[PDB]
């Protein structure tokens, strides 16, 4: 349901590990990751949702947001799950997953960034600065990339540890533990992201980057174990995209080149989306399709969108019974998202995008100034 806006086209070893040898390596990364993920859990979120609270939402957290048919499916799916069986997957799934996992997801969202899960990041708030704090915490060296499985022999062993982790959070006993393991088995079968894979993928990032530390250390004779991960690496992930900060000490043997190889021995492909240097500065990486920029005048950390994504934004509309409103909002968002860019840039494209909407609609966009946009963010998230 997408069509063009009123201003459309006017904006111009060499092996692979097996589950047998890495059983203890995984079981130790789970322990090191539990220590981090469960920091800050409140008993107020450790409850299984209802069909209503899954569908409509609860108010226990701000992150908890063909009628009796779907509700009956969900009830039959949880019964199969309770009995240890699995049903086919795709809508009754998502609901049953949310019922049994969204408390945990909300917990992670409430303690975000510092627990390496950046699900919930408010790009325009201090969360960007709080993220730059985390990624410049052991040095000026960072890498950023994204993983893809090509052999899930080891991914499955890691994945079952995600349910184990959520089961530890909720602490609700054997029957709900099994439901959580059974639901997770079809997670894959069912910048936004859904609450089924993105937390899980976050977990694989937190877990695999620890295993690579252990692997990369033994490969290089470093006298460090996975426990030392805490003293040289600080990372955040969003699904399967990550930014990794590492100490200058470990820099030479745990960089982007050695981490990528360590991933291949677990079945993964770690790729650098900004083509490979062994490391980089935080002002060169990209995350959630944005960068990290410091305005050497307003003294703040800001998250400018890709120019490609910003300029392709006034070009389209949701097909409906408002299309001038679509072109309006998207031109306004695109200018607002230009506000976090370098002011030179904002002057150039706010003019173009605004002249186009007017010189096509006989209207004018409801925009702000470079300073004004900044101030509306300052007034909202910083004091």
């Amino acid at each position: 349901d997408i069509r063009p806006s009123l201003v459309h086209g006017q904006i111009s070893k060499c092996a692979m590990d097996t589950p047998y040898i890495d059983k203890d390596m995984i079981d130790e990364a789970y322990q090191l990751t539990k220590s981090v993920w469960l920091k800050g859990m409140r008993d107020e979120l450790k409850k299984v949702l209802t069909y209503e609270e899954a569908i409509c939402g609860s108010e226990v957290s701000e992150y908890i947001s063909l009628n009796e048919d779907v509700r009956l499916a969900v009830q039959q799916r949880i019964q199969a799950a309770r009995e240890g069986k699995r049903l086919p997957v795709p809508m009754d799934f998502s609901i049953a997953f949310r019922m049994y996992y969204l408390g945990f997801i909300a917990h992670l969202m409430e303690n975000r960034i510092t627990n390496e899960v950046s699900i919930g990041t408010n790009v325009y708030s201090q969360d960007w600065s709080k993220t730059v704090r985390k990624l410049t915490k052991f040095g000026n060296k960072v890498i950023a990339g994204d993983f893809s499985t090509f052999d899930g022999s080891l991914n499955v062993c890691i994945m079952e540890k995600f349910a184990d982790l959520a089961n530890e959070f909720y602490d609700d006993g054997k029957e709900n533990n099994l439901i959580r393991h059974v639901l997770l088995m079809d997670v894959y079968n069912s910048p936004s992201g859904n609450p089924a894979t993105t937390p899980l993928n976050c977990f694989i990032n937190s877990m695999g980057l620890r295993m690579c530390f252990a692997i990369c250390a033994k490969n290089a004779g470093i006298k460090m174990t996975m426990k030392d991960f805490g003293k040289h690496v600080s990372m955040v992930s969003y699904g399967d995209d990550n930014v990794i900060n590492f100490s200058d000490e470990v820099c030479e043997w745990y960089n982007m080149e050695t981490i990528a190889k360590a991933f291949e021995t677990l079945g993964f492909t770690y790729t650098d989306e900004l083509k490979v240097p062994k490391w980089r500065s935080i002002k060169d990486v990209q995350y959630l399709k944005r960068k990290f920029r410091y305005d050497e005048q307003r003294k703040v950390w800001e998250a400018p969108l890709c120019m490609d994504t910003i300029l392709e934004m006034p070009n389209w509309c949701r097909g409906g019974l408002d299309i001038q409103e679509g072109t309006k909002l998207n031109c306004e968002n695109a200018i607002m998202e230009l506000s976090m860019h370098e002011e030179s840039v904002f002057d150039t494209w706010s003019k173009i995008i605004d002249r186009a909407y007017a010189n096509a609609t006989g209207d004018h966009l409801d925009i702000n100034t470079y300073r004004g946009y900044a101030q509306e963010r300052f007034l909202e998230y910083y004091m």
